[PDB]
This record gives C-alpha cells, structure tokens and sequence, in this order.
C-alpha cells in the first residue's frame, strides 16, 4: 500500500540553478547508493524532486538493524547481547524507519549519509519524512474511540508506530487522565457540599499534584526499560549545526569528537536571565495594559457602544500576545544558537525551557493579575485608570467620554469566570484551533490546487498530499498539557470543576491529538525518548508554585468568592505570609515523604533491567574469563586449637 | 610485628558453662578452619579466649579474593574485568581484611562462616577486630602533623588501611577544612569592617553553603569512582537479625533470599513521626524549662549566692540531655528493629537518622531559644517566670528568695556569648572529652588492671591491650562535623569569626581523630562505602534552614546586637515573613543553578568509569559475539535516478 517506501525526501530545486540543482542532486543519490538505500526519483512538486528511498537489500537491512543493535547495547541502553546479524529483523516498523533515518542522516564518519535537510551542504533537501499506514491509523482510531483507557498494548503500538517520543506522550496523557478521575471526583463533591476556596479541597488538590508527579516519574522510569530507552542519552543524535572549537581523538572509539568547553557554554548561557527578564517584562507590560484597558471600560466607563469597547482589550491581546511571543521566539532561538548544543535533544530542551517562561507569563498572569491585584486592590487602582479614557476616545466624543462614570465596585464573579474561561472555553476553542481549522485549512489548500504512471498516480498524489501536512512536534502536545496541569495546581480552589472539565478534555485530547498526528500532519520518524523532558521538571515548579498561589487563595477568599471586595484591608499580611510559609513547607515535606516512599517501590521493568545487566555480566564471566612463624606452628589444625581452647576453659 | 594475624575473635566463657562453652568454641574452631582460616588459640582475658586467625594458605586468599573481585564485578561496583585467580594478590591491607572479614561473618550459604558477634548462635563471639599496624600510624601521624593539607596520597593511604568509610569520612573532612578558608577570610573581614548581622556576610555564607555541598556531593561521586566503591550499595552486607516473612528462590543467583514486603516496612515506619515529635516534646520540655530556669536566676533573682544558683541549670541540663537521649536512643532503637532493614547499612542509616532529630534539637535548640524567644519576647515573659522561685528555694530563706528582684532588662550579650560557646568553648571541650580523657581514662584501667609464651608475651599484651579499646564508629565523628556545620550555617551572622573557629578545630580536627583511630580504638575491619550517607541530606536540609534561620535574624537585629530589646513591638512580622520568604527561594534557586551548573561538569573518574563499562562490552563484544514492485524496477542504480532528475529539472 506503501510500495515498500520507507522515507521520501524532497529535493527543492525552484530557487538554485539548474547545473547546481543537478550536481547536487547526483551527489545526494550518490551518497543514498553509497550508504546501502535503493531509490526512485519521481515528481513531488512544480518545484522539487521526490527521492524515494528503501532499504537496498534485506541483508543490509539486516546488518543495519544488527548494528544499531550493538551501538545501543556498548553504550549501555540496552543490557541484552545483541542477537547475531542473521537473525536481525527489525521487530517493528518504528525500529526499521529509526534505523533507515539514522543511515540517511548521521554523518558519512559514524557511517551513514550526511543530508541535513536545510543545513549547508543541504538546503535544497527540504523533508524526510516516512508515509503513514492509513488501515493501521483507521482501525487505531477506531477502536480506541469506543473505549474508556488505551491498553498497554494501545501504546505499545503507539511506539512500535510513531517511536518512543511520541510513544511517551500518549503514556503520559493516558496516565493523566487516569489520575484526573480522583480530583474530577473529589472535586465535584466539593463543589456540591462545600463551595470553593475550601480548604479540604486544596489540600487533597497538592496531594493528588504530588502523587501524580511522583508516580509518573517512577513510571517513566519504567516504561523506558518496558521500551529499552533507558539511558538513550547516550546514543543521542548530534546537531550538524555544533561549532567545535579543538577535534579530538578519543582512544576508546578511533573518532575524532570535536570538544566544546562545558564552562564556555555556561557563560553563554548566563544570558538565560537576562532574555526572561526581557519576556516577563514585554509581556507582563501587554498583559498588565491590556488587562487595565478591560477593567476601565467594562466596570470604569459607562458611556454609549460598551460592547463594541470591551471587545477592544480582547482584541490587543489576541493581536499581540502572538506577535510579542513570536519576537521573543526568534531571541530565544538566537540565544540557543549562541549556547553551542552539541546534540539534537539538548538544543530542544535548552529551547523548550526558554520558551516556558513565555507559556507560563501568557498563560498565567490574567488570572493571576485578577486574583492578587484586582480583588485586593482596584478599589485604589482605579482612580489612576481615568488615563486609559483615550482608549474610547476614537470611538465616542470627549464629553461622553468623560461623563461614563460611577463608583468602581469590584465584580466578585470576575475571577470565576476567568477561571472557567480558561479551564472550559479554552479547551474547546483550542480543539478547535487545532484539530478542526487545520484540517479544513489543508482540505481547502488541497481543492485550491487540485483544481485550478498510470499505475502509480494514485499513490503519487497522496504521497504529495502528505508532503503538504504539517510537521508534527510532540512538544506542542506535551506543552498543552502541562499547561493545563498548571492550571489546576495554581488556581483549582476558585472552582472546583476545573478537574472535571480536564478529565473530559483530556478523554477527549488523546483520541484527538492521534488523529491530528495521522491526518493532519506527515508521519513522524521513530524518535526516541525515556522521558517527557523538561516538562516533568516544568510540572514539579507549577505544583511547587500551585501550593503557594491555592493556599494564598483559601486563606483571601475564606469569606466568599468576594474576598476582600477590593479593599487590602481585610487582608492581614502575616497571616496571609504565615499560611504561605506553612502550605508551602508542608508541601515539601509531604513532597519529600512520598518520593522517598516511592523510591522503596522498583517497578518490575526496572528490576528486570538490573537483573539483566547482572546475567549478560555473569554470561561473559562464564564464557570468556572462566618467630611470628613459631605463633603458628603451635597448633596444627581445628582439633588442637579445640583441646587448648578446652583447657583453658576448664 | 604483627605475626601475620588477620582477625582476632574474642570468644567469651565466663556468663556459660564449660560444656556448652568447649561446644560452641570447637563449632567456631571447625567453622573457621571449613571456610579457609587458620587458627590459633590464647587466654585473650580471664573470661574469654582469643582465636587469632589467618588465612590458611596463599592460594587459597587469592581464590577468596579472586571471588569477592568477581562479586563487585557482576553487581556492577566495578566496570574492570576481574583478573585471574593467580594474580589475585589484595592491592592493599584494606581489601585482604574485607576479604577475610567476609570470610568469618557471611552466613555459610553465601560461602563463609556464619560468625555473627552477639547474634544467637554467636553470643560467646564479642568481638572480630583486625591489629593496629602501629608502625605506620606512627609515621602517619607524624607525617602530617606538619602539613597543611593532606595529600590526595594520604588521602589514599586511609583508605588503604582502614576502608572507604573512614576514607570518605577524612576526606570530607578535609575538603570541609579547605573550603572553610573562604568564610574564615570572609567573615574576619566581615567582624573587621562590618561587624555582626551583616547582610554581604549572610548571603556569602549561603552562597559558600550551597557551593560548599553541591562540591562535595560531585566529589563523592569522583572518590566512589577512584576507590571502586560506587553502587557498592548493591552487595551490602545483610545483617543477620533480619526476619523475612517468606523464603523465595530467584533463578538469577541459586538461592532463597528471605523476602519482606517494603509497604509493610513503610507502614512500620510511619512510626517515625511519632518518635520525633516525642523527642520533640522531651528535649524541647528540658532545654527550655532548664532555659527559664538559667534566665530567672541569673537576670530575675537578685538575691545571695548567685554564682552557685546560676550554676544549677546548666548542671540540669548537662545532666538530663544526656540522659533523655539514652532513653530516646533506646526507643529509637526499639524503633528501627520493629523496621526490618534487611542490610546492615540500611539499618545504621535509619538508625542515625531517627537520632539526626535528637542531634538537631540538642545542638540548635539553646541558640534559638535565645535568639527567636529571649529577644524579642521576654519582656513578656519572665513576669511568667516568678513561679520558678523555688528552684532557689532550697538554698534561700523565703522572703530572701522573693525579695530578689529588678528590672527584667534583656542582656545584649546573651546571644553572642552563646554562640561563642557553642562554637568555640564547646569545640575546645568537645576535643578534650572525645581525646584527652578517654586516652587518660584507658592508660589509668590499665596500670589498674597491670598493677593490682615467653618470646610472644610482649605482642599478646599489646593484643590483650588492644581488646579493650573502643571501637570506632565513623558515624559519630561524621555527625559532629555536620552539627558544626549546622552551627556555620544557621547562626554564623550573630559572629563572624565562627569560621575561623572551625576552621582552626578542624585542621585540629583530622590529626586529632586520626590519633584518637589509631590509638584510642580497636582498628575498625575495613569497612566500604560510596558517600558519608545521611550526612550529605542532613547537610542539604542544615544549610536551607540556615537561609531562613540568618534572613530571620539579619531582620530582626538589623539596628544592632540588641535588635527588639525584649519588645516584639519593633519587628515587623510581614516584613520579616517577606525577607523569609525571599531568602529562602532565592537560596532554592541559586541552590538549582549552581547544581545544575555543577552536573554539566563530569568530573574525571566518572567520565572515566562510563568509559570502562563501554570498553567492556566492546570486549566482550569482540572476544563472543564476533505493482509495488514495478514502482522500483523503473530506476536500476544511481545513475538513472540521476538521469530522471536531470530531465524533470529541465
Ligand atoms: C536585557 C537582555 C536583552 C537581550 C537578552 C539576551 C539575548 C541574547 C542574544 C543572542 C546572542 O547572544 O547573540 C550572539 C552574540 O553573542 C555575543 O557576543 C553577545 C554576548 C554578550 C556578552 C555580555 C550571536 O552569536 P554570534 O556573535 O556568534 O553571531
Ligand atoms: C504578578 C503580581 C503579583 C502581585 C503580588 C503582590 C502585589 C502586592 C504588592 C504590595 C502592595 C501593598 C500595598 C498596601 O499598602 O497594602 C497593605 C496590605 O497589603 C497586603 O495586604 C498584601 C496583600 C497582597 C495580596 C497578594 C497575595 C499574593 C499571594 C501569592 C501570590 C503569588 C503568585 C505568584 C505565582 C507565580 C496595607 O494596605
Ligand atoms: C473538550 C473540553 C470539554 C470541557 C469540559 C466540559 C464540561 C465539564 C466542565 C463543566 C462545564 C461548566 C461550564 C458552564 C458552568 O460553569 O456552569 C456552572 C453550573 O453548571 C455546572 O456546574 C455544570 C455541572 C458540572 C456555573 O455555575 P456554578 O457551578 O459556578 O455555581
Ligand atoms: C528571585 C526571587 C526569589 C523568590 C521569588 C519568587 C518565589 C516563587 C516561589 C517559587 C517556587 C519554586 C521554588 C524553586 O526554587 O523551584 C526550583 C526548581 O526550579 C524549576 O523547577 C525550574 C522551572 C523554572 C520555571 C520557569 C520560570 C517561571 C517563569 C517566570 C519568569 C519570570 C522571570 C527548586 O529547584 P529544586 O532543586 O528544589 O527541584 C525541585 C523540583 O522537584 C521541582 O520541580
Ligand atoms: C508574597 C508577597 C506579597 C505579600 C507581601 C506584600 C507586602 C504587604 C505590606 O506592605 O504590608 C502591609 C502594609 O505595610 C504596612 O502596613 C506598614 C509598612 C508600609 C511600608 C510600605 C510597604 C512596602 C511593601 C512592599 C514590599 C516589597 C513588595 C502590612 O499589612 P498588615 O499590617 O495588615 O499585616
Ligand atoms: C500547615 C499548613 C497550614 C497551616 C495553617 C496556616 C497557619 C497560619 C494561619 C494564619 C492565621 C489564620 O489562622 O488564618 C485565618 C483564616 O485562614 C483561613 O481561612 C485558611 C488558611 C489557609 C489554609 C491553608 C490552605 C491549605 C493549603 C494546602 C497545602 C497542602 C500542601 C501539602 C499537603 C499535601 C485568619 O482569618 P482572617 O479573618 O484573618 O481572614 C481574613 C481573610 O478572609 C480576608 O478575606
Ligand atoms: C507518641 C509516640 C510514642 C511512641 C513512639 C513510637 C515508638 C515505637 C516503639 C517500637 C515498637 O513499635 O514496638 C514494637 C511493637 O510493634 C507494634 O506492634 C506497635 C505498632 C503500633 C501500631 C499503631 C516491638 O516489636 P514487636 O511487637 O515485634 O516485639
Ligand atoms: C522553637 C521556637 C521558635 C520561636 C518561633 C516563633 C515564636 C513566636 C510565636 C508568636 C508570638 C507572637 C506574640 C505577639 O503578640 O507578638 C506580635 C508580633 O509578633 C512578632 O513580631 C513575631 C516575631 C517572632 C520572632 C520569631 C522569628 C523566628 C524567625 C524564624 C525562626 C525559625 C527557626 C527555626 C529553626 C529550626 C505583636 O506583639
Ligand atoms: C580547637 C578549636 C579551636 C577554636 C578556635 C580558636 C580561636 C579562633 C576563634 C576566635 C576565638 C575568640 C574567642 C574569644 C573572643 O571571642 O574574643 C573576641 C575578641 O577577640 C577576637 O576577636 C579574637 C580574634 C579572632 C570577643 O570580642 P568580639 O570580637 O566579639 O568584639
Ligand atoms: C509541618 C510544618 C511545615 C513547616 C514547618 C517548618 C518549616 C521549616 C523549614 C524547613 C526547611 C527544609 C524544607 C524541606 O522540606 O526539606 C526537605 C528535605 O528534608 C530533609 O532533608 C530530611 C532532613 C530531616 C531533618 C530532621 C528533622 C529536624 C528535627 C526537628 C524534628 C522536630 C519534629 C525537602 O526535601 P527535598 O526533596 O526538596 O530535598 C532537598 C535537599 O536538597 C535538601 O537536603
Ligand atoms: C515564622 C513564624 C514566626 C512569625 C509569625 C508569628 C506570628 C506573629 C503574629 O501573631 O502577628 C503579629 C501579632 O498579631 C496581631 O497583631 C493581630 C493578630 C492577633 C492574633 C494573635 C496572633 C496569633 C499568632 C499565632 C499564629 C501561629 C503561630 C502582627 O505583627 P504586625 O502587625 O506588627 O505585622
Ligand atoms: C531576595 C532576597 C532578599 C530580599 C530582600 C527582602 C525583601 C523584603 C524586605 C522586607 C522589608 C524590608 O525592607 O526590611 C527592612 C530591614 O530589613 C533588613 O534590615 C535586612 C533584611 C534581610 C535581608 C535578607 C538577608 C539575606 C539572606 C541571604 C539569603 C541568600 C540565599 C541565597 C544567596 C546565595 C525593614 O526595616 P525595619 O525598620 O522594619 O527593621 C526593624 C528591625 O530592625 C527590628 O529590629
Ligand atoms: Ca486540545
Ligand atoms: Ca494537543
Ligand atoms: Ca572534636
Ligand atoms: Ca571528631
């Protein structure tokens, strides 16, 4: 159905010349010959060249999967003896295409092709990308739409399909969704009984956050040995990008290496602090501004056309939190170039923790600029709002624009739902954003030029139809989530619902995010992974940061949604600081004592890793490598010792 | 000079019978002389025996050796590949004595003799101890009484002769003595140019702090490399008290291993809090009420006798501390056998930390009393404190006991009168009490014991001399170095010249215990180890109450060593729970970037122990091991490829 493809590169030709085009595209199909790849060139677009490549011969294919084999068990990531070369069938499509990917794109030293789409040598090559198995997506799709949970096999053919890094994705997801059901639960009964800003509810609220991240970390552990991806830092892919200052020959593997001095690339990264400085700043400037001009014209004016004035804030946001994000996504992009970044997966986590900063200040600081500076203050804010009039000045004349006024009088149902906005609003219209108006998009970029050999042109066409879709990065999904997560670490008390509209999104999320991973986007390559990455570290700082925010906001709102309504003289500061310190340090403590209750359980995967490295030792144990004299010359053996011993006891 | 004794085992008669006695002993004897052992037999005291054991043949210590290496190896301790048996000489005194140690106590299944000391079938068996090799103590001791530091050689040496626990032990001391050297310099500026309470001081101290244990836990790392000690957690020693619910037979190893199920140890160990809030309770009742006590006589009563009432507390308190913390020994004992701990180390590591709570309110409690409680209360307080009138009651004349008064006044002093007791008087005491007497105390039973065959009567009184001294238990002086710390760490900004201080002792410090090793204690058997154990926690958990703890008292005695004299009135409490709370997480984040700093920085036994295990596999691996086809058919080789391309580019 494939045709036997296993990776299609897309050559662009449109904007080189032809006698470069042509040399290039010889040495490409030379160095794809030359790595042990059969290829057939067919017509990808106007403008490139499809290069479809398989495996030459069964028997490279064999001594490929054997070697990738053997590198994975030297540096350690698997602890089983490779099995010989003959018997080397890759044991599932991920592996097969893992390995072709690592012949096309590792460097001609470590013993592949070197074609790095859209670095030096190769900018014209624009894609590598593996086709999808459509029945395998459908019949997937399918049955996992009418169940409640996805089985370990589920995601056992998640990973043997779409590698390990994705692989991890669903396991997380799934296994969120799982947890969610006790706070789903606990919180709706709390929302029944008790009403929110309960106490109860808070605390059992971080002790599910705990446990959960708790018990994830020692299932990724886990599943990494379940997937033989424990330790694959090892074998992590280097970036062709890496600037090396001396090249070394290391002993061990008759390579040069090309050292970057770890210290040199600390200082660099000392501009961290500077560039989050910078994005709280930029963003925190557009947000505070935008959320000033809101609070003036919907509860400060009161003059003609309110609806079409308190659309504008909403606006500015809309138009310039992207914008602002995507500035501050090209400075973190140079700053993670300047850093030097070795391997692939450093450069991405090193980038992905920039970019954090931005997620949590956009998706953070509405409500928290509403709970702790609106409900506090605003009642001595607003008297300095008056500026903001300008705002409705284009709209309205300066009379009416002036004479729009009436005592501020806080709305104690803002927060709420701001709260409810972006827990349920949030999460449909972001379904939508992102599996509804892509596929419409594609589907009409498709009829727009599908409008205005005879064997092959069918699967020719769909094959240029994925060359189309998007790139899917399952950091955008991880990011999502964890996001969401800090949603309901941070501000769950407001309204306790908050779990329930995540479990029912989440539900949703996983049969979703696999459909917009096989219809909307190219086939991923089997990508490897034993962790989520820095999200999990991102999860821990959000349920660190959410025992502080929900117990600063039970203690605020002990009296009711209203809280203090407006006014910060209810608020007493030490009381306020002293349930802060002893929520948060009970946090630790608890966090403290459930890890280490954890680390008690090994998980059966992990002793079977353990036990195994022991055997495979044992194997090659059992295969290769097999005057003061006078004092003792008293008593000869145990029996005269025995008798003296007698008779001196006696 | 030695006469080539390994171990000598004190067998004691005197509490049995001669028939159960001479049966137990010819059991020793045939056990000792079953696993390899040569024994000889001498009158050690008047009740008990001494068997001086050696190994019995070359070979056979080789093969012993040989098999104890081929353990390390295959539970991964070490990465080389153990030797052949006839080149298995013991690098050093160190591993020939855990080999032979290994020999007499592991049980029987596991290949020794099963010589548990003061355990059931051996209650007889008092005490298995190696000899002192005095000659090179001797020149040890000498050697670098004139030195500054101690060489990495030296370094080497210890642990040459008595094992990596010890080894660790001094060396951690000895990188705690070098790093001391900032603060010491520092804080003399600091006491030069600003004086107490200064903020640079402070936030260099948790800045040195953080550095200072981030340091040592990458040098654990590199030292557990170099001396082959990392992951030795994996062959611990089982402790022979262990009671396991089933017997289960895992096929890796041939053998039962006498399973417990660790949910039920942790049950069992949810115990632990009730423990510390008992001792708690107890310790905290005696130190303050013994508090009370000293500050009514020696700053409320203004009667006759003063000097001999204001010595009455601290006799109280000398003499009940001691004596609340055998009994919470006792019940914490008590505690960690009702846990299981099926290893030795897991035992004495649980065992220390329930005492860590004891230690910590006994060393820490006095000084904050004084600086959280006298300070700024106390004015309030001691018209409580009339009640205790009649602890001078005995010694006064009613109306003399009552008409004792004056104006409360806080002394300004008390603090750092303190603080300069707990780290000066006490370190000078501290070295008399753990050097000078017991050595006096020893030389004294001695000539007692002296006072009131021919050719070995000068060694077998020195062996006999020997039996009677204490044994070492590294975890006491370890614990003393952490509690020093804690002094450093929490209460340093009352007086900068605490690092100088410890500075001073602690170069004392490593001669001092060394000496008391050598000549105060049986030598300990070689024991191993990877790291100072619970130390390093305890270290991590004193320096972050240290931020909180300094942050606190900066605030509060900003305006001078009197700060609030006696009046909570001046202290602000949500400006001192603010400086709390921002030191505090400004000491958690430095705390993560200089950790994450340091963990970039492969130190180079590390580095060189991962390449090890790769180079091993690769020897292993080089010693054993050694329609849909019409799609392809259009294009034979590279070159028609090239051709298409070429045409299509056109
Ligand atoms: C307030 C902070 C605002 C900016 C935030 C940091 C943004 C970092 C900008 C990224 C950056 O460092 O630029 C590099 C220049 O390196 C540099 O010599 C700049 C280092 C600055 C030293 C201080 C480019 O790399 P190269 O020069 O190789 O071309
Ligand atoms: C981002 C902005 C976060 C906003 C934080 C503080 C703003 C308050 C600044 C201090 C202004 C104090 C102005 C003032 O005079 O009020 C006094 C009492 O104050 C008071 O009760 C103080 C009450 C202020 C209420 C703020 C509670 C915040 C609790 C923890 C939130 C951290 C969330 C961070 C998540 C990343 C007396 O009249
Ligand atoms: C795709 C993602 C799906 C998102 C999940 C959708 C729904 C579950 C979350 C509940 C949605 C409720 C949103 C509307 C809502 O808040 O209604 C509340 C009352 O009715 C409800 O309590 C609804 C019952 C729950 C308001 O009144 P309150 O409760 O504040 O007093
Ligand atoms: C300077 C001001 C000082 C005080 C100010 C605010 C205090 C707010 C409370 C912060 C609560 C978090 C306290 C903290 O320091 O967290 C560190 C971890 O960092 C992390 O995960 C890393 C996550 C970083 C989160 C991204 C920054 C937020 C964006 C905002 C950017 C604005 C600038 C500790 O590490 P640690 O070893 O204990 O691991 C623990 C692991 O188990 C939790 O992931
Ligand atoms: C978490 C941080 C947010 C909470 C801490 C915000 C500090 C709130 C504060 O200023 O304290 C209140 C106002 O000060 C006062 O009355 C008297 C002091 C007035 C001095 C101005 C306050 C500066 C606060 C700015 C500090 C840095 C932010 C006293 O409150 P209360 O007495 O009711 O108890
Ligand atoms: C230990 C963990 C907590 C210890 C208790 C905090 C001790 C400090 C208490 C500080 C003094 C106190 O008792 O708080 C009272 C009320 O607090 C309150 O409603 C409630 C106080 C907040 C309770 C803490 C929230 C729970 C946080 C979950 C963390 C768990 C993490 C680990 C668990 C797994 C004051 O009344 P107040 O008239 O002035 O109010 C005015 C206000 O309503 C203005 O609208
Ligand atoms: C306030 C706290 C005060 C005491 C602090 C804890 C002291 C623990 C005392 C140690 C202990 O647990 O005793 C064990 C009894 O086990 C037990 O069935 C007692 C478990 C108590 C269950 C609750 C003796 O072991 P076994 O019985 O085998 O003889
Ligand atoms: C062990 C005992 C530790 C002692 C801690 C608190 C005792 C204070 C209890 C609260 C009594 C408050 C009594 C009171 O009415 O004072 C008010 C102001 O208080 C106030 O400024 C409050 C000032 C109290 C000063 C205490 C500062 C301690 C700072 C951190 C120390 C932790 C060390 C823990 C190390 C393990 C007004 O008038
Ligand atoms: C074995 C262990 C050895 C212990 C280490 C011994 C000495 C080093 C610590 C300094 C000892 C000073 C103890 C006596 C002392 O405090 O004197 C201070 C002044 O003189 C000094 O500053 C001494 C100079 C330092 C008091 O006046 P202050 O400075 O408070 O104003
Ligand atoms: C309930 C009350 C709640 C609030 C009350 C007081 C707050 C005092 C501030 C405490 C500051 C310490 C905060 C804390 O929770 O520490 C835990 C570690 O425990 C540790 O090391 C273990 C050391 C335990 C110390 C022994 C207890 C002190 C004796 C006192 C006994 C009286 C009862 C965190 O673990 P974590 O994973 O982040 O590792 C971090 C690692 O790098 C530091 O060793
Ligand atoms: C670290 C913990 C130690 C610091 C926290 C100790 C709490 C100190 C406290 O009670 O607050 C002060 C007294 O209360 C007041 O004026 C008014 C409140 C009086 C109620 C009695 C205080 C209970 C404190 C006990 C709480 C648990 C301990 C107010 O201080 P200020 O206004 O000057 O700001
Ligand atoms: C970030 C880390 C710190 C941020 C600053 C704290 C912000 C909160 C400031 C709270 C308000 C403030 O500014 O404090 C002033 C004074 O403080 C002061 O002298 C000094 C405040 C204490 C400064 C903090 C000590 C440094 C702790 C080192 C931690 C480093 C850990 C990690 C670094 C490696 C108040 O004056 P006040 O008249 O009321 O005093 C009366 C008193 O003297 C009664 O005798
Ligand atoms: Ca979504
Ligand atoms: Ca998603
Ligand atoms: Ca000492
Ligand atoms: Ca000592």
């Amino acid at each position: 159905e494939n045709h036997h493809v296993d990776y299609v590169i897309r050559f662009n030709y449109g904007d080189i010349d032809t006698p470069e085009a042509i040399k290039k595209f010889e040495v490409l199909l030379l160095e794809l010959s030359e790595v042990g790849l059969q290829t057939e060139v067919r017509q990808g677009d106007e403008n490139s060249l499809f290069v479809f490549v398989r495996a030459a011969s069964k028997k490279k294919l064999k001594r490929a999967v054997y070697q990738s084999r053997v590198r994975d068990w030297l540096y350690g990531v698997r602890n089983t003896e490779p099995e010989p070369a003959s018997s080397a069938k890759p044991q599932s499509e991920a592996e097969r295409l893992l390995v072709i990917y690592h012949l096309i794109t590792v460097p001609k030293a470590e013993g592949g092709a070197g074609i790095t789409p859209r670095h030096g040598e190769w900018k014209n090559v624009d894609a590598i990308f593996p086709l999808h198995d459509e029945e395998t997506n459908r019949q997937c799709m399918r049955e996992w739409s009418k169940k409640t949970f996805l089985s370990t096999e589920d995601l056992d053919r998640i990973r043997n399909t779409f590698g390990e890094h994705v692989g991890f994705y669903f396991a997380f997801l799934q296994s969120y969704f799982r947890f969610l059901m006790f706070p789903a639960a606990f919180g709706f009964s709390c929302w029944l009984l008790l009403g929110s800003f309960s106490i109860i509810y808070t605390v059992v609220n971080c002790l599910w956050c705990i446990v959960f991240i708790e018990y994830w970390k020692r299932q990724e552990e886990d599943l990494s040995c379940r997937w033989q991806t424990k330790g694959v830092s090892a074998v992590h892919e280097k970036r062709a990008e890496f600037k090396p200052e001396k090249e070394i020959r290391d002993e061990s593997t008759g390579e040069v290496r090309g050292v970057f001095p770890a210290t040199k690339r600390m200082y660099r990264q000392l501009l961290q602090v500077p560039f989050a400085l910078l994005a709280a700043v930029a963003l925190g400037a557009i947000i505070a501004t935008c959320f000033a001009i809101e609070i003036f014209i919907s509860e400060v004016y009161n003059g003609p056309l309110k609806g079409y004035l308190v659309f504008i804030p909403t606006i500015l946001v809309s138009a310039l939190i992207p914008t602002m994000s995507a500035v501050l996504l090209t400075v973190a992009t140079k700053l993670n170039d300047y850093e030097n970044y070795e391997t692939q997966d450093a450069y991405k986590v090193a980038l992905t923790q920039k970019i954090f900063v931005v997620n949590f200040i956009t998706s953070y600081l509405p409500i928290i600029l509403t709970a702790f500076v609106y409900v506090p203050f605003a009642s001595r804010i607003v008297p300095y709002l008056d500026v903001f009039h300008l705002t409705v000045r284009p709209f309205v004349s300066k009379e009416h624009a002036i004479k729009a006024r009436t005592e501020f009088s806080i709305n104690p149902d803002r927060l709420r739902k701001q709260v409810i906005y972006f827990t349920v609003t949030a999460q449909i219209v972001g379904f939508a954003l992102e599996t509804i108006v892509p596929f419409v998009k594609q589907r009409v970029f498709r009829e727009y030029k599908e409008y205005t050999d005879e064997d092959e042109a069918r699967f020719l066409t769909r094959v240029r139809n994925e060359a189309e879709l998007e790139d899917y990065d399952v950091t955008d999904d991880l990011r999502e989530m964890c996001i969401q997560f800090g949603y309901l670490a941070l501000f769950s008390p407001v309204w306790p619902l908050v779990p329930v509209s995540f479990l029912i999104n989440n539900w949703v999320e996983l049969r979703s995010d696999f459909f917009k991973i096989c219809v909307e986007c190219k086939r991923p390559w089997p990508q490897r992974a034993d962790t989520i990455g820095p999200w999990l570290d991102s999860l821990g700082f959000l349920s660190w940061v959410g025992s502080i925010t929900s117990s600063a906001l039970v203690y605020m709102f002990s009296n009711g949604h209203e809280g203090p309504n407006g006014e910060p003289t209810t608020i007493r500061c030490w009381a306020l600081l002293l349930t802060i310190f002893f929520s948060e340090h009970l946090y630790l403590i608890v966090r403290y004592a459930v890890r280490s209750a954890l680390a008690k359980l090994e998980p059966p995967n992990t002793r079977r890793e353990r036990i195994e490295r022991f055997m495979m030792r044992k194997r090659y144990l059992d295969t290769v490598l097999s005057p003061t004299e006078r004092f003792w010359m008293r008593q000869r053996g145990w029996k005269e010792s025995a008798e003296v011993g007698l008779s001196l006891i006696t």
